[PDB]
């Protein structure tokens, strides 16, 4: 089997991407944030505290003939950005782009943090990191990909995120029309539960490539590119007026600037992030100070190849017995 679903930016900045997911019988379609940095499929629901729902579409298990309460199971998660949610668990039928999993754990939110409430466009998350990170207790549950894997034509999914445009998540096949050149594959460590890999270096604009190992995670659920302070300083030093602002919470730059590209290495191959991808617009409405799309990972504890990086590539998440990651230009 295979599946193919379009993923769409939630706003004009590509702050996140939503992908329609069918849950239950008859189908209830929710727009979920596909997150390769976590492993819980959770949804706003009829059980979510009413004051914490503001425009989201909810899953109502009582209206699904295939929903079953997973007795005794609860979940609770906290994300890198300080947001959180928690609740109980159903199993139900879940389909993505024509690919169907029966008995998928659907984690129903009883509580969500303010940032989730405040984002009316995201109805929940669909985790695609390794199932070892799944928070369900006392019986840990598998991700959608993990459940689907054996049935897929090939044990892979691909992320093809657009810049200010829709893109695609495919399951079970590699669309050879979706990228240019060849796919370069690179080793993954699953030791922390993430799609963790090591970039071979970077360049700023038309500058020379610096060969240096940068360990990080391929994380579709993070907006920006978080790299070591040395790398980030080198980038923003090429932008006149750019500075790190403690009050704003990162590097800002004059909105009048033309940003240089940023290149990252994947083995001997190179992925080029155009400068425009690194502009996240005014810090506040009407400001001429703009927020940067490359930020320091210092104090995160890990480097994160988020959407800013991933949307410059066609990315293969290879879930073979020894997982690997593949990157191609497009």
């Amino acid at each position: 089997s295979t599946g193919s679903a379009t993923t769409t930016p939630i706003d004009s900045l590509d702050d996140a991407y939503i992908t329609p997911v069918q849950i239950g019988t008859p189908a209830q379609t929710l727009n979920l944030d596909f997150d390769t940095g976590s492993s819980d499929l959770w949804v706003f629901s009829s059980e979510t505290t009413a004051s914490e729902v503001d425009g989201q579409t909810i899953y109502t298990p009582s209206k699904s003939t295939t929903a079953k309460l997973l007795s005794g199971a609860t979940w609770s998660i906290s994300y890198g950005d300080g947001s959180s949610s928690s609740g109980d668990v159903y199993t139900d039928t879940v389909s993505v782009g024509g690919l169907t999993v029966t008995g998928q754990a659907v984690e129903s939110a009883k509580k969500v943090s303010s940032s989730f409430t405040e984002d009316s466009t995201i109805d929940g998350l669909l985790g695609l990191a390794f199932s070892t990170l799944n928070t369900v207790s006392p019986t840990q549950q598998k991700t959608f990909f993990d459940n689907a894997k054996a049935s897929l034509d090939s044990p892979v999914f691909t992320a093809d995120l657009g810049y200010h445009a829709p893109g695609t998540y495919n399951f079970g096949f590699i669309d050879t029309t979706a990228y240019t050149g060849s796919i370069t594959y690179t080793a993954v460590s699953t030791k922390q539960g993430f799609w963790e890999w090591t970039s071979t270096g970077y360049a700023v604009g038309s500058g020379t490539f610096k060969s240096t190992s940068i360990d990080g995670i391929a994380d579709t659920g993070t907006t920006l590119l978080y790299l070591p302070a040395t790398v980030v300083s080198a980038y923003w030093a090429q932008v006149s007026g750019a500075k790190s602002s403690s009050s704003v919470g990162g590097y800002v730059f004059p909105c009048s600037a033309t940003l240089p590209s940023f290149t990252f290495g994947v083995g001997s191959a190179r992925i080029v992030i155009p400068g425009d991808y690194i502009d996240f617009g005014p810090i506040s409405t009407g400001s001429s100070s703009c927020f940067g799309g490359i930020q320091s990972s210092a104090g995160i504890g890990i480097n994160i190849f988020g959407d800013v990086a991933l949307k410059a590539a066609f990315v293969v998440f290879n879930g073979a017995t020894t997982p690997t990651l593949g990157f191609a230009s497009k």
